[PDB]
């Protein structure tokens, strides 16, 4: 499947796009305002990620430091990216059908477009100033809204037990973004898509 990866913001962002255990094509790259990075995802990823990380340095190697999102300091991510991140998920040719959201569950760093570029399907969006509305106690320093399984730990915040519900925190990003999970068992805002469709991500999509 291809990806293309829009940085809309004003800001630059370093794209990142990872299956956890490895990387999704080049795994990141630097996305300038404007620029755009167009990227190969295998048919059958189930659990791939793309996001945004903000305010990074890299040496020559391509290691280095993320404010939010850094994937063990490399340019080119192998692994997932340090929470507050917006995240866009999906799993592709699961029985026929691919699945995507967008999810808030570890934080939010940069308003997201995460739409289908073929037929089907309809896109999500989480394009509210989270960051600027953030709860005190979620604010990151580094920048960005921590969720608060990232920040408190507990079994209600973090759905360890598999019995969780909504909460003042969960809530608040819902009321943000209602087409985004909150919380691990929100009710889902998973999309279904044709199997083998494609995809646009665009960062800072209104602005």
């Amino acid at each position: 499947a291809t990806f293309e990866i829009v940085n809309r913001c004003s800001y630059t962002v370093w794209a990142a796009a990872s299956k956890g255990d490895a990387a999704l094509d080049a795994g990141g790259r630097q996305l300038n305002s404007g620029e755009s990075w167009t990227i190969n995802v295998e048919p059958g990823t189930n659990g791939g990620k793309i996001w945004a990380r903000t305010d990074c340095y890299f040496d020559d190697s391509g290691s280095g430091i993320c404010k939010t999102g850094d994937c063990g300091g490399l340019l080119r991510c192998k692994r997932f990216g340090r929470p507050p991140t917006t995240l866009a998920e999906f799993s592709l040719n699961q029985y026929g059908k691919d699945y995507i959201d967008i999810s808030n569950i570890k934080g939010f760093n940069v308003p997201m477009n995460f739409s289908p570029t073929t037929r089907g399907c309809r896109g999500v969006r989480c394009a509210a100033d989270i960051v600027g509305q953030c709860p005190a106690k979620l604010k990151a320093p580094g920048g960005g809204c921590n969720d608060a399984c990232t920040v408190f730990q507990t079994s209600e915040y973090c759905c360890t037990t598999g019995k969780c519900g909504p909460t003042e925190y969960s809530r608040f990003f819902k009321r943000l973004c209602p087409d985004a999970f909150s919380y691990v068992l929100d009710k889902p805002t998973t999309v279904t898509c044709p199997g083998s469709s494609n995809y646009r991500v665009t960062f800072c999509p209104t602005a």
